């Protein structure tokens, strides 16, 4: 691989409804967003069936739950502007249809929820800088004007809350290194300057929090292995060295915190199957990669059910959505084999960044 | 103290709104519930002022946020039945007024949110058993019939979710020991038998989860010191030995997990001031108690703000509500001194259990 | 029990030879020290048989291995002075016979090895102060003059090295609280003042180091349960609060670090059997006490074999020495039942402190 | 670098005497072993001066302390056989002179102390297999016959005790991967088969134990960065995945456990200065490399003083021995600058393995 490569992304975006039922959003061959949901919040639940949102889209959809429980989806439209669509009430399958937020978008959208309940969206703009727009009141369809945070982005952005409520945003820069920028006060339009975390990454960054608060960032490196870095202090400026794990991965990674508080990472492996690694103890060393049977055609998307059980979604070779899950709420649980969520086929609508 | 004593409780119940603004509920000299809220989700925010709910009540109010963000308050009425009252929309100060759930109540109510989004209420009944009632659909004013879980209670119940979504309930039994009972499958009406955790407690139990998932229970013991016990496995049946901490406390304890993932406990101390202890490292030993200036007249009630800062509420000697908070989002932060939330005086409406 | 009680002590002192074979020292009905040793450094080894040192003694013997591998035993004589006796070569059963160190002794002796290879002995003196005497060159029969460290002792002293090489000494004071005093520079005659750790203890203190360097002290408390306190910093002045564990113990405790780095404590329990508790995780909570069959008549003495397996020695109701051990080098290993090390009967020669 | 490279080694071997004074052994331009020692066991001590052992040698010397405190040095002679030389008494500068152990040696010797007090030596033999020879009684000049453990070695061996007393040996194999072999019972001539740990290493392996017992192995990888792997169970067969740390190193690494129980690694960095990294918390992430001023011409050799302070030895550009050390017994201590241990110049006598 080359330094500027961006690894294959997940094929759906997934959210938990207010009652924790999973709901997935993807793009079909008609270039429209379709969605499907569990009928009850357990991995062995039936799914409702694929339902279409009218409208042609030009990016992967991003979804987040509002602080009042309503899901809200963001996508790039045929006019290269940002559009969004929301449930009109929590846990209800009635939606607003696509409404305009304007702007000029050159990446997939990334959404975060501030700790004061306001959604905030991050995108690469037409000048390749990071731009953002936010709800001006919690869970309300009232939005700010577009504002630039500068920089030069060569990946999609990834945003996450610090333990103290400050949003921090990660993105690859013009030198193919990982850069970041952060709120200097929680849920406030006061931001740091851009700072480099130095390495060279060949996927979008993936960010998760560990239980002692500190952010941990995962990405594929220049040698196509997983690498990761962590905050070691109480601020956004103190980071560990980068560490890599042996084993060639062929997609973006996906990270999840299991119900024992340890981190797990899933990625497509060198043999195009799903690979999994987990921390063997608190902060501990990482297990050897363990592989699941079955060739997959996307990065994994990983979610947790209402009983803590991990569930993984992938694109199959038939271009349909498949999933598997843990049989018990236990870190050593066995796993099911791939099952089909049939009814449509999916395409990768990710914005091509170069 | 005697084995059957129940330590002084907190004077208000506190919840975070959907936008994380704190809101407190207490009972005034007119025997009505009054409430007050931050105008912005920061500890140095102004408060809106005390507002009254019409209706005479006969217990401490319990409050919980629904899975759609709406606060909902539960109280015993003049007819000894359960009543409730809810925000009609998230982050809005419009309420439904008191509506009946019937039953016969002989304790303060305790509320929990199941991991499928349904509130569930636990009370001691007229036969001294544990009874419960639940929403039949998430965040909906549709409730089940009353059902008994048996047992004999001599304290108020305390409920908490396990990491796998199973509710577990703790209460003092007829032998003054701590007993517990739990769902055997997440958010399902399938329950274990009662089991004893053995000791002798002289306060209501206080339950919190640590980051690696396991529940930890705090209570005052027969010698009037703090004691605690923790889950050591992945189920509800494997517990540590009881440990005590030196230092006489004169109220129920209040526990919180700070933004570094460590536990802290607050209680009124032997000199009637607020005392604080914290874990010095992960699972680590506990610090010596540290005292704050000022005599207090209730147990503390502890909450966290949108930026992670801890805030503590107490009854003052003037029978009004006072609070203090951390100056920074940091475990070593200094603290403010007590400030008044003036406008009404408060009474302790806790149900007298004997 | 009363605040000034001193719990029953162990009946033998145990050391590892240079080749790690265990060797035990006790006092028989002739008031002489006898010793016995493993013939190979494994718990299932045969023992050589009881051999006598000529000479009448008036205290429990203390034993330590010199930095050149030779064992050396310290005891009070019929003249109330300190006497000692050493192997003339490592792993050899040829001894020097008792030689005088003079002084006036009113406690059992306590021995420590400085990190520069010099033995140092701590005793209560005729004025009830702490006195000490040391080798002036490593593993050499050249000793200093007696010197006083002051204080007023009401227990035997317990000494241990800090991670930085500073000896720290613990002893009960005139107020029945635990006091301590320490070298302010490693292996130097420069000492702190006495400082109180506050509580009230009813046994000799027992001190061990945990793997992250910090000392942890165990003792029986005024309510006859185990209590413990730990260093929380990098110096001798920063300590945790005291914690107790439920369960009445009827002897001094004995602590050991197992080969997983976790602490275990053994003590005679309320039913006069051997009880064991262990840390369930790093610094973690403590397990419920687990009991072994068989009534015992002393505190346990605990040692580790060359393969890490823990072995416990006690006085039986027949006034003989019994032991049991782990069947495998594993923290969850099963244990053998009590086996006899027959040939003599033993008496408790501990100095009666009041 | 190429897969078969072996990184530059340390220029001296270092041991602690029985009284913990450091003593270093190196080879001078006369091809003889010389040694020098601290006069007192503190890093700021004067050194005695360089003293010569008569005899021409053809390998780097290996040194270990016997279980009776006497140092003993092993080296290859002009006849390609193993020779050794020992202190005749602990802490004494009287030595036996070189005595033969025969055999045919094609690597530097590696020495370990069994947990029953017997030294054991590991070497690559004339057939490129691993061979060993051992004391038949603890700290006694009585040795076994040579015995083969098979395999094919392409590095020097590194040996370490497991927590349960089993020796485990690590060495690079014919495929340039790290292999290992272990005693299946403590201090017994019963060994496992060879097993591969898979990667590709370009230095000798370096092995250390962490406080919870488990071995951790460090080595330079094929991309010239540090990599490491750890035991995750209670046996020798359960290992983590390999992890690398960013940063090009140009020598073998040297590892030490500091007095807080955390691991630190030193290596010559890409700019030919001394680099240091440390674990920021228990098992935690690794710090960025920190560099010391001064170009160095060997790998570091690292030791600990009697007060816990770390001291580092390197070859300077003047071909003399230099060292620096921590100013205080604290993980955050500042460091001195390089100081000269003058009197001879040193050569790298490491056996050239190909
Ligand atoms: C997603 C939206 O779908 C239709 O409404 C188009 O008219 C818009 O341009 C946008 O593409
Ligand atoms: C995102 C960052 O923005 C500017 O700071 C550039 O100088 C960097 O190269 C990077 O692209
Ligand atoms: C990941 C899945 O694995 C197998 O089950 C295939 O039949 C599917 O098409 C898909 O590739
Ligand atoms: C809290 C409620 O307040 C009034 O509505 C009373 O009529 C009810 O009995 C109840 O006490
Ligand atoms: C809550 C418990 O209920 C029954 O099991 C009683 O036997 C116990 O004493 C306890 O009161
Ligand atoms: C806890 C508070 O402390 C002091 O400030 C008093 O003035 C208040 O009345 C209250 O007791
Ligand atoms: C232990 C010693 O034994 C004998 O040598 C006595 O003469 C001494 O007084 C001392 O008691
Ligand atoms: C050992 C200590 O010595 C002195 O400091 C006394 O004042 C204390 O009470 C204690 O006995
Ligand atoms: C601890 C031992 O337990 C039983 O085996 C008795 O027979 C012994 O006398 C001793 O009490
Ligand atoms: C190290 C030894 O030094 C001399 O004694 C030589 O005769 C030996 O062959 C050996 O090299
Ligand atoms: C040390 C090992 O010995 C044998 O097992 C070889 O097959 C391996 O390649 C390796 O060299
Ligand atoms: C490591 C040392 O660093 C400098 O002090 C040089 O003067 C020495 O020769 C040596 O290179
Ligand atoms: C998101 C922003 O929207 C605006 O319309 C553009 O002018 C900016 O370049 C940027 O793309
Ligand atoms: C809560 C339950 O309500 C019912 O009306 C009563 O009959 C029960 O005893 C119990 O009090
Ligand atoms: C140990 C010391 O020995 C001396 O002889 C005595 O004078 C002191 O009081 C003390 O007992
Ligand atoms: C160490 C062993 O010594 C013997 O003499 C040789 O025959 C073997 O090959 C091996 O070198």
């Amino acid at each position: 691989i080359e330094n500027s490569a961006i690894a294959l992304s997940g094929i759906v975006s997934v959210a938990n409804n207010a009652d924790n039922r999973l709901e997935v959003f993807g793009v079909s061959t008609d270039s429209a967003v379709w969605h499907n949901w569990q009928t009850a919040p357990l991995p062995n639940s039936s799914w409702a069936g694929w339902n279409k949102f009218n409208g042609v889209v030009t990016s992967k959809p991003a979804v987040h739950r509002n602080s009042d429980g309503r899901l809200e989806v963001f996508v790039r439209g045929t006019d290269n502007a940002l559009w969004h669509n929301w449930q009109t009430a929590a846990d209800t399958n009635t939606w607003s249809s696509w409404q305009p937020l304007y702007g000029g978008i050159t990446s997939n959208p990334e959404v975060c929820l501030n700790s004061d309940g306001r959604l905030e969206v991050f995108v690469r703009g037409s000048d390749n800088a990071l731009w953002h727009i936010w709800q001006t009141a919690a869970h309300t369809n009232s939005w700010s004007n577009w504002k630039s945070l500068g920089g030069t982005l060569t990946s999609n952005p990834a945003a996450h809350l610090n333990a103290d409520g400050r949003i921090e945003v990660f993105a690859r820069g013009a030198d193919n290194a990982l850069w970041h920028i952060w709120q200097t006060a929680a849920h406030t339009d006061q931001w740091s300057n851009w700072q480099s975390l130095k390495s060279v990454i060949t996927s979008d960054p993936v960010v998760i929090n560990n239980c002692d608060g500190r952010l941990e960032v995962f990405a594929r490196g220049a040698d196509s292995t997983l690498r990761h870095i962590s905050q070691i202090g109480s601020d956004s400026v103190s980071w560990s060295n980068w560490q890599c794990l042996d084993g060639v991965i062929t997609s973006a990674p996906a990270a999840v915190k299991n119900i024992s508080g340890q981190l797990e990472v899933f990625a497509r492996g060198a043999d195009n199957t799903l690979w999994r690694t987990w921390q063997t103890s608190h902060n501990g060393p990482w297990s050897n990669w363990s592989s699941f049977t079955g060739i997959i055609a996307s990065a994994p998307t990983v979610a947790k059910n209402s009983d803590g059980r991990i569930e993984v979604f992938v694109l199959g070779l038939d271009k349909a959505l498949w999933h598997l899950w843990q049989t018990t709420s236990s870190t050593t649980s066995s796993w099911t084999t791939w099952a089909l969520i049939g009814g449509i086929t999916l395409i990768d609508a990710s914005v091509i960044l170069e």
